[PDB]
């Protein structure tokens, strides 16, 4: 109980908040709210507030249904960017059904009741840390985003320099006002591609900080007259952008997934923990990356991950092992990319680990040999196994995996897919340029 | 100790920084760095922070390495130029691997086992003065760069006056009060070239107080809507830019260079030192001049040191030596250019010129004659010889050099030779419009 009611009440009262977003995120990720002035704080806090509840199905929205929305205390945050007429806070809300239910679609409440398996097995908590990257576009005269970069940067490269501008600083110099943990932040190889690292807390508090440091981007960027993108691969020839997971898991004693007397100083929980993953790797490679675009930065590459492998000394695998050790052991999914949902990425984590940990099963031997340049036979010969190179087999390889299916619970599970086949389907029968440019003359 | 932990926190908390810079020098020469918000300053002082340690190994980066980024505390700059949304600062950070270990393909370790070496041979330090040249071209509407310069100006001349403007004074009086040493600034003989004269330090912080000093020259030239460039030769017809290097060797008992008794009031340790520079100077001609426009700048000519020679009288040699004598006393290297990386250049400079003196080789005689118009058959007769015309030839010059792969390590040198070699098997491969504005109607 960070905060209570009475706590609530005095901040709006004494730092003056006349506008409260209660926000919360739907299946497809989006960030939605309802926006409420300062004296229906009382009712908020009553959880006698009503709003369309088909609203979070997203565009598949069919029967309109009122559902309550629960607000977490824990979440109150206010923005400094708010200028003197009045303040804006926002609470992240859980979404509950008129019967005093949590809803089932709630990607939330789902996250939630994984949690409390894992807790009922006997874990503590789910640590996780997020690396996202992102874009920066120049605006056009109608702020419209440009095909143009605000810099030409490199891999850690002192691109942006000083004396105003540089947006990331300033994002991150905002973030730690607010109140965020944040490690280092760093230029990617890409042009205009940045990343910040975020601290180690609970997998709810990691999905709230990742939606408010989207939402914090977008909001300076467009302030500074530029285009914040977590599409993951705006352009051809260009690296694309990652949300690498290091996921650690905690018991009474401590992090579970260190042991001085294991091989490469892991625990027996930590090398279920990796068997779990990469089984149902393909499985959940469609949660983990739900857009078409998505597939566009899984090709074979060195730093792209497109591989079934985990390894702790070649780097680049798709499941790496950092070297430090301790408290801070953990495990690296790199497979991830910013428009994925992090509730539902984190559910059928923690769902597929975990079934490795209840069946203990063996993880394969690690691969440190560099694993693009072998032949075919070479890779069959090995574990080695790709992931879906597009969204169709990755929406089939859902419908045929089960777990996972339990971990996303029915209705998001329904709602998804039939979200995804309907972008496909609009993608499928679409024209492109490409067809264009590339037959029209030669046919 | 300059500074120590808690002098490194109270300056922090009383100039109120909020962002810090952990920077750092690749291979390259491009100033890379890490950006972590002030609360991470207690885990930077820890020696804890990791990064991506294929980063400082440039494009050429193929498995990825996590590293520490040990700092110097003797380094700790606030930049002014931060407005009163907190603070910069930066830090000069070595690399070290997780054993432990400074990194084998690090600059700044290098040059700091060469200076062992030095030191453990009985010298003290090795003081460089350098004097780097710059040019100023104006942007265009879309913030980029064009071929015309801010000035028509000449050498020694009084071009940008005074009311505003005048990029170079405003850039020596920022580094003035940022705490370094200048000694005196001028217009260079091109127009809109400038160059800045800097005191006399330690190797390790002339390396220092150069990569400052370009990045303040960006930052100042980029807010005054003008673009800094180092590159040697921006224009045909138009002089080049140039680095020269005023180096000298103390003792315990003071400037090693100096002796009354000795012919040209110079000690047998300064013509050993001579003798070591011009054996090599065909040697580590790459690593002093490591663009492929480098070596436009190096043509035949009255400014342009294009032969092996050493003189005090005639000037524009190779290697001059100033009329100043006592503890002023140095030797003057003309062919280095800004583009060269300082860590590397003097690495290799101190480990020809320390050979020289392990092995008492004796200089050749000095010329005085002037030496541009006397005969190929004259050049012939005396110890003149040319230095390297392009880069693929230094390259291989390098290449058959052993004492200057020693200076530059193992992996610093296969690194330099590979992103070289790509550099120029990409420069030969091109087609450029010189071929075809002079073949295509021709032919
Ligand atoms: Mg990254
Ligand atoms: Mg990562
Ligand atoms: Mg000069
Ligand atoms: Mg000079």
């Amino acid at each position: 109980a960070k905060y209570t009611k009475e706590d609530i009440f005095r901040f709006a009262d004494e730092q003056n908040v006349k506008f409260i977003r209660l926000q919360f995120t739907d299946i497809l990720g989006i960030i939605k709210n309802v926006e409420i002035p300062v004296s229906q704080l009382k009712k908020a806090l009553d959880n006698k507030i009503m709003f369309d509840g088909s609203s979070i199905e997203g565009f598949v929205r069919i029967e309109e249904s009122d559902m309550y929305l629960f607000p977490d205390l824990d979440t109150w945050v206010v923005f400094p960017w708010t200028a003197e007429k009045g303040k804006v806070a926002r609470m992240i809300c859980d979404i509950y059904n008129p019967d005093m239910t949590p809803f089932a679609g709630d990607p939330r409440a789902n996250l939630k009741r994984v949690l409390k398996e894992m807790e009922e097995l006997g874990f503590t908590e789910f640590n996780l840390g997020p690396e996202p990257e992102f874009f920066l576009f120049k605006l056009d005269e109608n702020r419209r985003p440009t095909l143009e970069l605000n810099d030409s940067g490199g891999y850690f490269d002192l691109a942006p320099t000083d004396l105003g501008e540089n947006c990331r600083r300033d994002i991150v110099l905002e973030l730690e006002e607010m109140g965020f943990e944040i490690e280092a932040s760093h230029h990617e190889v890409a042009p205009g591609q940045h990343e910040i690292d975020f601290k180690y807390e609970d997998a709810i508090t990691a999905c709230d900080s990742i939606q408010t440091f989207k939402l914090v981007v977008k909001t300076i960027a467009r302030k500074h007259g530029l285009h914040a993108t977590f599409m993951p691969k705006p352009l051809f020839g260009v690296n694309g952008s990652g949300m690498h997971f290091n996921m650690s898991l905690f018991n009474e004693k401590g992090n579970a997934f260190f042991d001085e007397s294991g091989e490469l100083e892991l625990s027996q929980t930590a090398y279920h923990f990796l068997a779990g993953m990469l089984k149902h790797a393909r499985g959940y490679t469609a949660v983990t990356n739900p857009t078409i675009n998505s597939f566009k930065r899984l090709v074979p590459g060195y730093e792209a991950p497109c591989y079934i492998a985990w390894s702790g000394k070649n780097r680049s695998p798709l499941v790496r092992v950092p070297s430090s050790r301790g408290l801070s052991t953990r495990l690296e999914l790199r497979s991830v990319d910013p428009s994925a949902n992090p509730y539902l990425a984190m559910a059928v984590l923690l769902k597929a680990g975990l079934s490795g940990i209840k069946d203990e099963l063996t993880p394969p031997a690690p691969v440190d040999r560099n694993i693009y340049g072998m032949n075919e036979e070479e890779r069959e010969a090995t574990g080695i196994y790709d992931l879906p190179e597009s969204l169709g087999h990755a929406l089939i390889e859902l419908e045929k995996n089960e777990i996972i299916k339990d971990g996303l619970g029915e209705h998001i599970f329904e709602h998804f897919i039939e979200a995804k086949t309907i972008e496909c389907d609009m993608f499928r029968t679409a024209v492109h340029p490409w067809e264009r440019e590339q037959y029209l003359e030669i046919y």
